[PDB]
């Protein structure tokens, strides 16, 4: 039909920086991380390289998907869709040309596919402060995140999920262990740390005569896809200002909901979470200048000049969300 041509037109795109995702979404049937992860497994070509039977691919992804909430604004299966694709763009960035096999590609985009399923619109903080069963289980650390990976690998087991079924024993271990890595490394009070290391890798940075990342060790790699999924993770603001100005609406949204159960709870209702005291547009440009930024400067610097082109973007949506403010 004419809606499948156009959504093949869009997935064109899947290699750029700014794909109309919310289109995709739309065009699919609501099926934007089955159909752009399929879309970058054909691309990379994962199938034949890990001998993933194609049937079995979809039901896994289908299956992952039906598992993120369509009532949750933001936190959903199009910002899971996004991560993984921000993912996949950064994944080929010239500085970064042969530095990572096979098997750590399909680490950094899996995570990034799990890396927020089942995700309920709230914060860890809530979670905690509500006495709930999720942070009773996980002793109130990375609560979410030890969540959406336990998801995320119990769904392989459904009927014709299991997408790693023709890997060894050694890379089933080696994926689980760097999923695991970097999807413990979304949680945003990691962020810091993350980022002072990174620092830290940028200063005593090694490249090739072509100025391509020489890393050996499993600890500076996992460090850089850790950062790399961090990245994609808090991209949103260095995305063509319709697109940034979406997710900003549906994360107010969800942010808002939170603070409306905090409201009638009795709680101090979190930041950015009071509907009737809020202010987004100054709150963008302090998301921008103390979070997305410094960490956006640091990745830029670790692949100059590649990065260049996400950093104007960034610049230029901080300029004009500023000019909204009075
Ligand atoms: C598009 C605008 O997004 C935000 O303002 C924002 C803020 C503030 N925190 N977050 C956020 C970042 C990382 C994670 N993991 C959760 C929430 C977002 C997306
Ligand atoms: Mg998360
Ligand atoms: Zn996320």
């Amino acid at each position: 039909t004419e809606q499948e041509d156009v959504l093949a037109k869009e997935l064109e795109d899947v290699n750029k920086w700014g794909l109309h995702v919310f289109r995709i979404a739309e065009l699919s049937g609501n099926r934007p991380l089955t159909v752009i992860m399929h879309t970058i497994f054909q691309e990379r070509d994962l199938l034949k390289t890990f001998k993933i039977p194609v049937d079995t691919l979809i039901t896994y992804l289908m299956t992952l998907e039906d598992h993120y909430h369509a009532d949750v604004a933001y936190h959903n299966n199009i910002h899971a869709a996004d991560v993984v694709q921000s993912t996949h763009v950064l994944l080929s960035t010239p500085a970064l040309e042969a530095v990572f096999t096979d098997l750590e590609i399909l680490a950094a985009i899996f995570a990034s596919a799990i890396h927020d399923v089942d995700h309920p619109g709230v914060s860890n903080q809530f979670l905690i402060n509500t006495n709930s069963e999720l942070a009773l289980m996980y002793n109130d650390s990375s609560v979410l995140e030890n969540h959406h990976l336990a998801v995320g690998f119990k769904l392989l087991q459904e009927e014709n999920c299991d997408i790693f079924q023709n890997l060894t024993k050694k890379q089933r271990q080696s994926l689980r262990k760097m999923v695991i890595d970097i999807v413990l490394a979304t949680d945003m009070s990691k962020h810091m740390n993350l980022l002072a290391d990174l620092k830290t890798m940028v200063e005593t940075k090694k490249v090739t005569s072509s100025g391509v990342l020489l890393l050996d060790n499993y600890s500076d790699r996992i460090q850089v896809l850790q950062n790399m999924v961090h990245c994609a993770d808090l991209s949103n603001p260095t995305k063509p200002l319709q697109l940034y100005r979406q997710w900003t609406d549906r994360i107010m949204e969800e942010f808002f909901r939170q603070g409306d159960r905090e409201r009638e709870r009795g709680m101090e209702i979190s930041p950015m979470c009071d509907k009737h005291n809020a202010s987004v547009e100054k709150s963008q440009v302090g998301f921008i200048d103390y979070i997305v930024h410094p960490l956006w400067e640091t990745w830029a610097d670790l692949v100059h000049p590649d990065a260049q082109d996400i950093l104007d973007t960034l610049e230029d949506n901080r300029e004009w969300y500023q000019s909204t403010i009075p």
